[PDB]
């Protein structure tokens, strides 16, 4: 789940990833 998840979030994704996993 993480690897494709990881991915989509460099990707695409980091604005959710850094407030999800606490790097904002």
């Amino acid at each position: 789940f993480l690897p494709i998840l990881a991915s989509l979030a460099a990707k695409f994704g980091p604005k959710l990833f850094c407030l999800v996993t606490k790097k904002c």
